[PDB]
């Protein structure tokens, strides 16, 4: 079958995952070019929620044009009843990738980790921190990861592998998103989140903000990357690394 998005018919190859009330289809228009169409039912979304899906597709509108790490949306149509989103069209999201993969390409890592950091940094130039950063925000296109979304949108098994201490010791700043890149790191080169291990989430939020639970740097052929982790996941957000300062580490700049 088809969807009709601003006077144009694309065709559905398949429906990517399966989600309830959003669904993500992998679609081909006219004349034969791939993309993904994001469908949203809106019938049930209060105002509220309304408000955050129009806020991140406004930034996404807007911040395209500044970093080709964030995914291209070429159109959207958006009604009363629904929303359709045409985008640039992805291989794989990080996570999925990950998950069937015993060893990463150093270079490759190395790649991606830019990638992550030109995203993010684009997001906080415009004033956005995404607080819920995972491998799954992102998505292999030719080679390249690209920020999927800005964690704007509202209510739409979760995970909090990735949680920065403040978010937990408070019960919020850019620093909150250098965590979590440094928990995705963590993952492409030790194969574990830092707290994989405690399975007890209750225990796992402890460990996470608890000084004297020491987080392990099993030592590795590139002492850059090992400082890079190190940096990223101290406990103090003042004590933290910034994304700037991450751009002029060494890991990404010396060859
Ligand atoms: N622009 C895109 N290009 C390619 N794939 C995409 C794009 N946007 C989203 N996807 C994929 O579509 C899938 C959507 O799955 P689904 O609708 O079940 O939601 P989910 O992301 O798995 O979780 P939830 O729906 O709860 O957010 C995801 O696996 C995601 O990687």
């Amino acid at each position: 079958e088809c969807i009709s998005v601003k006077g144009r018919i694309y065709s559905i190859l398949k429906q990517i995952g399966s989600g309830g009330s959003s669904k993500v289809f992998q679609v081909l228009n006219e004349k034969k070019q791939i993309y993904a169409i994001k469908y949203v039912n809106l019938e049930e979304a209060d105002n509220q929620t309304l408000d955050s899906y129009r806020n991140e597709i406004a930034y996404l509108n807007k911040l395209q044009q500044h970093s080709d790490k964030i995914i291209r949306l070429y159109d959207y149509e958006i009604t009363d009843q629904y929303i359709y989103m045409v985008m640039e069209c992805g291989n794989i999201d990080l996570n999925s990738w990950l998950k069937k993969k015993k060893s990463i390409d150093p270079w490759e890592r190395k790649s991606y980790w830019k990638n992550m950091l030109e995203a993010v940094h684009t997001i906080h130039q415009h004033g956005i921190v995404h607080s819920d950063l995972k491998p799954a925000n992102f998505l292999i296109v030719d080679g390249m990861l690209k920020l999927i979304d800005f964690g704007i949108a509202n209510q739409m098994v979760g995970t909090v592998n990735y949680m920065p201490p403040e978010a937990i010791k408070d019960m919020i700043s850019p620093k909150s998103d250098v965590w979590s890149l440094g928990c995705i790191l963590y993952y492409m080169t030790y194969g574990k989140t830092p707290f994989q291990q405690i399975i007890n989430q209750i225990s796992k939020l402890h460990a996470i903000i608890d000084p004297n639970h020491e987080i392990e740097f099993p030592d590795i052929p590139e002492k850059d990357l090992q400082d890079v982790l190190k940096c990223c996941l101290k406990r103090d957000p003042k004590q933290r690394i910034s994304i700037p300062e991450l751009l002029a580490h060494p890991y990404v700049q010396i060859q």
